[PDB]
């Protein structure tokens, strides 16, 4: 069967942490009051919760309110735990407040506001230097909640809110968050078609903090080439063929041969045979001002098929692409 893996770092945070920390199902909910929020403006719906702008009347602040639906009303123990677990943290969006919403009878999550410029219309303006500078951000939250011993598992342009004015990014959506623990296997149905790892699509089960490095690449390919998204795949299986037309058909076999891996059947007619494509391939005249060297290394060092071989978060920062970056 396949070959266990173990993340390269924070390997044993939560064994060392009381199990009140990551023991999610144990947590006692403290609830806050309804009446101090009012509803504004619906901004979005997911298959598992309705998100409003709402002001919390209480001090006229701005807030975000996550409605959740019964769907994972379910498992909204492990967010709150986690959201509470990282409160404070670099670039962490802050839960300001649980209370149940009166209407859905559900619990509905507050949270801190972000004025944030939809990525669409923001990746296209942004320049090389915002690009670094956005990237060591998002790398300041990875490190921490990976630091945590928590794994995000939905990385992506959506879940990165960028107050563009004031130069201030969150990291959202923790609702697919998991407590790393070395050994375990997990969901594979986790992360965006476009940003999931090949672990994932191989249906490799014993991922870790990694599986955010192989989102963060994504996203990173994404701005600098100026193709969103970079793996464009129509399905998880064609995702997979997508990533290999890039990062070629031996280094993935070598991979699934490594972790003992065996291929869905299905791959055997559509994957074909692909060598590497070096990364000016994807360069041309309207990208070239947000491609170095630095940028391409750097890249390089995320997009691998071996979840161990990608940089982590903590080496991502201390990569030659941050040296142009103001600390
Ligand atoms: C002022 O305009 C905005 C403000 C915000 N603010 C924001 N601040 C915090 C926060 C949190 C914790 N969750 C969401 C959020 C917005 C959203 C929209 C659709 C689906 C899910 C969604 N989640 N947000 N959104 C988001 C916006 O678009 C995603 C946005 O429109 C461009």
């Amino acid at each position: 069967g396949p070959v266990p893996s173990r993340a390269r770092v924070y390997t044993d945070v939560n064994t060392h942490r009381p199990s009140e920390y990551w023991d999610y199902e144990s947590h006692v909910v403290e609830w806050g009051n309804q009446d101090d929020y009012q509803l504004v403006r619906k901004l979005g719906r997911g298959k598992y919760s309705e998100v409003f702008e709402a002001i919390n009347i209480t001090n006229n602040e701005k807030v975000v309110v996550k409605i959740l639906k019964p769907v994972a009303a379910a498992k909204i123990k492990r967010e709150i735990k986690i959201l509470e677990n990282l409160r404070g943290g670099p670039n962490i969006i802050t839960l300001a407040d649980i209370v149940k919403d009166p209407v859905s009878r559900t619990p509905a999550l507050v949270f801190e506001h972000v004025n944030n410029t939809d990525f669409k219309q923001l990746y296209q303006t942004l320049t090389d230097y915002d690009i670094r500078f956005y990237m060591y951000e998002i790398l300041k939250a990875l490190d921490y909640c990976h630091s945590m011993g928590i794994m995000h598992r939905d990385v992506k342009p959506h879940n990165v809110m960028i107050d563009h004015e004031h130069r201030k990014l969150r990291l959202i959506d923790w609702g697919l968050a998991e407590f790393y623990h070395p050994g375990q296997e997990y969901n594979v149905r986790v992360a965006s078609r476009y940003f999931k790892g090949p672990e994932l699509l191989v249906d490799y089960q014993m991922y870790d903090y990694s599986l955010d490095m192989w989102s963060l690449g994504c996203m990173l390919a994404s701005m600098i080439f100026r193709k969103e998204p970079f793996f464009h795949g129509h399905d998880n299986y064609d995702q997979l063929v997508r990533i290999a037309k890039v990062l070629g058909t031996e280094d993935l076999y070598d991979y699934i041969d490594k972790y003992n891996i065996e291929l869905d059947p299905r791959f055997n007619d559509i994957l074909g045979r692909h060598s590497r494509k070096r990364w000016e391939r994807f360069v041309h005249s309207e990208n070239q001002h947000l491609v170095s060297p630095e940028a391409l290394d750097f890249l390089d060092k995320l997009l691998r098929y071996d979840h161990q071989s990608r940089l982590t978060a903590r080496e991502a920062m201390e990569h030659p692409y941050f040296y142009t970056v103001v600390k």
